[PDB]
């Protein structure tokens, strides 16, 4: 795999979103990977509905949080609608998939990256954007305004994001805190420190959708 990957340069990444006060990071994370894999396989970049996952993933807990892998499972079982058909409201409501017509996209499954393994995550990122989790509770993360982020942070992962690239010394992350945070909404987190958990626990739990 190459020294640099940046799925934004391949046109596989939609604009940065703001999840708002809702604990919907798991759905935003999942949607990034869906937008990525659909562009990679079909050549079309579309935005898909975080709200639908928020409303419809019965294994997750809406704005109280949830699981990227569950959301990715739901898109593989059922599918997902376009974002403009099912826009983000920042509150869990009832699942309205059936009221909004045919699904716009569907994946074929979800795979987990081997945890605690930097190389395994990089390999997945070279193939497509990946859902990853990190510890975002620390003030250093929240106040990040740019640069390669080294912490401080623990490994109490609490925030799902999407890895959309990497470089020799970093993994490039699309956050869901709007364009005012970090580097136009992105963070570069140091890699290669030999910490098996990754910086801020970044290697704890990573998933990506499969689309044949
Ligand atoms: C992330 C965000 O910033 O929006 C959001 O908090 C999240 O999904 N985090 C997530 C998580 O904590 N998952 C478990 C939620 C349990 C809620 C329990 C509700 C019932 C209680 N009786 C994980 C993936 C990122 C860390």
């Amino acid at each position: 795999i190459p020294e640099y990957v940046d799925w934004r340069q391949k046109g596989a990444v939609t604009p940065v979103k703001n999840q708002g006060s809702c604990g919907s990071c798991w759905a935003f994370s999942a949607v990034v990977t869906i937008e990525g894999i659909i562009k990679i396989r079909t050549g079309n970049l579309n935005e898909y509905s975080e709200q639908e996952l928020l409303d419809c993933d019965r294994r997750s807990y809406g704005c109280n949080g949830g699981y990227p892998w569950s959301a990715l499972q739901l898109v593989a079982q059922y599918g997902i609608h376009y974002r403009n058909t099912y826009p983000y409201e920042g509150v869990q409501r009832y699942c309205r998939s059936r009221e909004k017509g045919p699904y716009a996209a569907k994946t074929d499954g979800v795979r987990q990256v081997q945890p605690y393994n930097e190389g395994a995550l990089l390999y997945s990122i070279a193939n497509q954007p990946v859902s990853v989790v990190l510890e975002a509770a620390g003030k250093d993360f929240q106040l990040y305004r740019g640069g390669i982020f080294v912490g401080p942070c623990g490994n109490k992962v609490d925030h799902a994001v999407a890895a959309v690239g990497y470089g020799p010394n970093y993994i490039l992350i699309k956050n869901s805190w709007g364009t005012g945070w970090g580097e136009n909404g992105y963070i570069r987190i140091k890699r290669g420190t030999g910490n098996s958990y990754g910086v801020c626990g970044l290697y704890t739990s990573s998933f990506y959708p499969v689309k044949n």
